[PDB]
Formats: structure tokens, sequence, C-alpha cells
């Protein structure tokens, strides 16, 4: 599924060689100069599973649906030992965005009416808002977002044009915020599917809000392998200090 805008951008060819190994886009969109910057058009509008990226909005809603408040936002730990030894814990929404728990937002979902997510997914445009295919919707399933999309809900969030409380939403940003200097604030979250074993869908989500501007960006990558969050934040990373914002 692809998602239908003729908003003009810069092109940001000479990135090529960042994704080497991959399909992969690179949107950014800077706030001060109303004006999106994209490395591969056509693959930032190709609707992909959000994955982990997802979590921001389901905790938004949580949060709206006041299932999560803004001091309670702890969950139990209900035994169940993970691959990964950071998810065999209690957490609290930054532990469960830091460590990407699924459970925590596992549990999310399920408290949430599924028309109320559809509401929501509606209102806030998030991509082909397919809902139907299985419960984890989100998890390489039915659920499909564009990197451009991506960044165009971060900035509705951010610019508060989403009907979710302003603390909500900081709760939300402080558990994704990842550094914190006197001349910039860096906030992201990364996304990683597995299709055909491989992992071939690659997310990194975010924005950085500097003393006069702020840049949001999405870093999508496809391919045969490797193609994961970490990558994909690492090479976003790159591509943020080339532009000299991180
Ligand atoms: C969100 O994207 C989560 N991803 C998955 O559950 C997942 C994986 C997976 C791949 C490799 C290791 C662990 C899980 N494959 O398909 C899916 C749907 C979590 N977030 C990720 C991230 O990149 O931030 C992980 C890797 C931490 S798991």
């Amino acid at each position: 599924d692809k998602y239908e805008t003729n908003v003009s951008y810069k092109k940001l060819n000479q990135l090529a060689p960042y994704f080497k190994g991959f399909d992969g886009s690179f949107v950014l969109y800077n706030e001060r100069e109303q004006a999106y910057s994209i490395y591969n058009e056509p693959e930032s509008k190709q609707r992909y599973s959000p994955n982990s990226t997802y979590k921001i909005y389901l905790a938004l809603m949580a949060f709206d649906q006041n299932l999560l408040s803004l001091n309670h936002t702890e969950q139990q730990w209900d035994k169940h030992q993970y691959p990964f030894k950071e998810w065999n814990q209690d957490q609290n929404l930054n532990s469960s965005m830091k460590y990407s728990v699924n459970w925590y937002y596992e549990n999310l979902n399920k408290h949430l009416r599924q028309d109320e997510v559809k509401s929501y997914l509606d209102l806030i445009e998030y991509g082909n808002e397919e809902i139907s295919g299985n419960e984890n919707y989100w998890n390489e399933s039915s659920l499909k977002i564009s990197a451009i999309e991506q960044v165009n809900l971060l900035k509705n969030m951010k610019q508060h044009n989403m009907h979710f409380d302003n603390k909500a939403i900081e709760k939300v940003e402080n558990s994704m915020t990842l550094k914190q200097k006197d001349t910039y604030k860096y906030v992201g979250k990364t996304g990683t599917g597995i299709v055909n074993h491989k992992e071939a869908n690659g997310w990194f989500v975010g924005y950085v809000e500097t003393k006069d501007n702020t840049y949001y960006f999405a870093t999508h990558l496809k391919g045969e392998d490797n193609a994961n969050g970490e990558k994909a934040q690492q090479i976003s990373e790159r591509i943020l200090k080339e532009m000299e914002l991180i």
C-alpha cells in the first residue's frame, strides 16, 4: 500500500551510500522552513508495518483512555521468560519504551476497544488504518505506514494537532528521549520486523529539537536481512550528524 501526496521536497539523493545493502528511505521535516527533504521518495511513500514505532501512539491512546495516568505507568511482569533479559521484569512507560517491551504495549492494546482505536487511527491518519489482520495488528500484520506519514504524525503530535493531552505527549516524549543537551533534545523510537525468518523491516523515527527549530525524521529499511531498528538508527545518526544536528 502507498501513501499519496504531491508535497514538495528537497531531494536527498546523496544519502544513497548510507543505505548500502537496503531499499531504504530517509525523510526529514524542517519545522521552521516547513520543508521536507527525502532520500528515495518512492520508498518514502511505501507503507510497511510500523512495528515497535506504533508503541508511541498506543501509549498516547492508553493515556487518553485514562488507562495510563501521569503517575501510574507501571505494569506487573507476569513471569514469562523472554529471549531478551530487559523484558523479564516490571516496567514503566520509560523502561518499556527504552527496552521495547512488547508485552507492555500488548496489555495496552488488550484493554482498549478496537473501535476507539479505529477511531483514533482515523483521526491521526495512521497509514492504511487496517487493524483487521490479527490481535497484534501492528507486528508484521495488517497495519502499515510510510516513512513520510511517520514524520507527519510526530510533527502533528509535537505541534499539538492531535487531540491528546499535552502532558500525555510530554510523558510519551520523555520515554523516547535519547539525549538531552543544552543545545538539543533528541527523541526516537526503533522498529524491527521479521518476515521469512529474516530481519526485513527496520524503522527509526523521531526528531531533534534545537533552540530554534525541530527536525523530524524517519528512516526506513527493507532488505534481505539486517534490516532492523538498530541499523536504521545507526544510519539516521550518521545522516543527522552530517546535517549537523546531533
Ligand atoms: C518492535 O519492533 C519489537 N519487534 C519485534 O517484536 C519483532 C522482531 C524481533 C526481531 C529481532 C529481535 C527481536 C524481535 N521481529 O518481528 C517483530 C514484529 C521490539 N522492538 C525492536 C526494535 O528494533 O526496537 C526489538 C528488536 C528491540 S524487539
